[PDB]
């Protein structure tokens, strides 16, 4: 599923991210933008051969299983499949417990890049929320 802009800022805000850890919806949404395109199949390779899955591109090195990155973690007990379902409520939950883990969304890199210290909220003008 390629979702608009302000139905994934409408489902990210029901499955609880807008401020979760401090982080506002923008963030959020900017973030999905520069990781995915909108877009809930994607998948990406990285050079230490692990994969990233999803609209928020989340690493099988620690936090999936997708059969293929030997020696990884599976921290949202999970396989990497599942984050990319039209549903987007495992990427969410697992997102929760990335942004818990001591770096914030600095974790994304394209947030970093792109999405930080820009008017996030931008992202989620004109949208009903
Ligand atoms: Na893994």
């Amino acid at each position: 599923k390629v979702f608009g802009r302000c139905e994934l800022a409408a489902a990210m805000k029901r499955h609880g991210l807008d401020n979760y850890r401090g982080y506002s919806l923008g963030n959020w949404v900017c973030a999905a933008k520069f990781e995915s395109n909108f877009n809930t199949q994607a998948t990406n390779r990285n050079t230490d051969g692990s994969t990233d899955y999803g609209i928020l591109q989340i690493n099988s090195r620690w936090w999936c299983n997708d059969g293929r990155t030997p020696g990884s973690r599976n921290l949202c007990n999970i396989p990497c499949s599942a984050l990319l379902s039209s549903d987007i409520t495992a990427s969410v939950n697992c997102a929760k417990k990335i942004v818990s883990d001591g770096n914030g969304m600095n974790a994304w890199v394209a947030w970093r890049n792109r999405c930080k210290g820009t008017d996030v909220q931008a992202w989620i003008r004109g949208c009903r929320l």
